[PDB]
């Protein structure tokens, strides 16, 4: 079977054709969201992504190949392969490289490169192109609220008319202060008991989180999930921890009016 969407990537801009053209090695680059059929992606059951026709193709298999149309039938077998893991990533099988937005500008064209599991490697297949917004409640059932570039993460009782506990949920896979939009969730390193703290949106691996079917928020680079301190709120601590299921690592979205 095969169904339609666009592909949404960093700084929620989407996986786009350039200039609309179908010529074999057209690159694909990042342009704002639309419905022009240069943004419509085609996912079928053989593994391909198709536009105008034709299909996503790796256009070499290397650290820093180019990513472009070309036709179907006459690809290399291997280059027009993909998989779309749960964590938002999209990969050529063949090689194990992945989409990459190196830069956040329109006009960016993607590349295939190593895993790193940056944001910029982080996307969404979605008809909606635009940020999902919401409350993300945990432990106690407060509510994660940021309070200012550079500073902490924490956890407040639950207010609708606090816009610091709005959450734009884009589709690079970044969890960006609604009314600030960039500014990231960003982790103050890799290892267990770093800080979450609030920083400009850079595409890093310390500013990527997967919603996992247990009601964690993984950092899929170190592995470690979001973790209210010591289960002691007045701490005013958000950390990264591995995951133990524990009440202080358990968090839900909640859609905001
Ligand atoms: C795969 O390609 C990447 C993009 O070119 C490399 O990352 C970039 O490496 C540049 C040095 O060659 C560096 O100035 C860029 O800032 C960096 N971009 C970022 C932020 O990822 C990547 O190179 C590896 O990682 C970088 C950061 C350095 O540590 C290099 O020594 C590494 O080789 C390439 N990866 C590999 C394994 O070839
Ligand atoms: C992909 O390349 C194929 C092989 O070159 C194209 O098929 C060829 O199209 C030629 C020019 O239109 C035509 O003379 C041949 O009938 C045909 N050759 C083969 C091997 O099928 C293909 O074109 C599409 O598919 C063919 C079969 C027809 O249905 C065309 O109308 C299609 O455009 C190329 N695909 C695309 C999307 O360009
Ligand atoms: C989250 O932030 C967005 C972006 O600033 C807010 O969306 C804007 O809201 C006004 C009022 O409805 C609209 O006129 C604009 O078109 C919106 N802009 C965009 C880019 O969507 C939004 O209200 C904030 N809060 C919520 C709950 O989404
Ligand atoms: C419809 C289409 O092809 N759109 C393209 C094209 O847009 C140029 C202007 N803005 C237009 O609407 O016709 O070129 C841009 C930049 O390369 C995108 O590819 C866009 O999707
Ligand atoms: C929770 O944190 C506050 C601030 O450090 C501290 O005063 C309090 O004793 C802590 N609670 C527990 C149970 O340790």
């Amino acid at each position: 079977t095969s169904f339609t969407r666009n592909i949404v990537g960093r700084d929620g801009l989407c996986v786009d054709v350039r200039n609309g053209y179908d010529t074999d090695g057209t690159p694909l680059q990042l342009w704002p969201c639309g419905t022009q059929r240069n943004q419509r992606w085609t996912f079928d059951s053989d593994d391909t992504i198709r536009s105008m026709g034709k299909c996503m193709t790796a256009n070499g298999l290397n650290n820093g190949s180019n990513i472009v149309i070309f036709n179907c039938s006459t690809a290399a077998e291997n280059a027009i392969k993909w998989e779309v893991p749960i964590d938002g990533s999209i990969i050529n099988p063949s090689s194990g490289l992945v989409m990459t937005a190196p830069r956040a500008a329109s006009r960016t064209i993607l590349l295939l490169e190593d895993n790193i599991y940056a944001a910029s490697q982080g996307w969404t297949v979605t008809n909606n192109v635009k940020p999902i917004v919401a409350s993300i409640v945990g432990y106690k059932e407060m509510c994660l609220q940021s309070n200012g570039e550079n500073n902490g993460v924490w956890m407040e009782d639950c207010e609708a008319t606090s816009l610091q506990q709005q959450w734009a949920l884009y589709g690079d896979r970044t969890i960006r202060v609604n009314s600030t939009r960039g500014l990231c969730v960003t982790t103050n390193g890799y290892n267990s008991k770093d800080l979450i703290i609030i920083l400009k949106c850079q595409g890093l691996p310390s500013q990527r989180w997967f919603f996992n079917s247990d009601g964690a928020i993984v950092n899929p680079k170190s592995r470690l999930v979001m973790d209210v301190r010591a289960s002691n709120v007045s701490l005013r601590e958000i950390i990264i921890f591995p995951a133990t299921g524990n009440p202080n690592q358990q968090w839900v979205t909640q859609v905001l009016p």
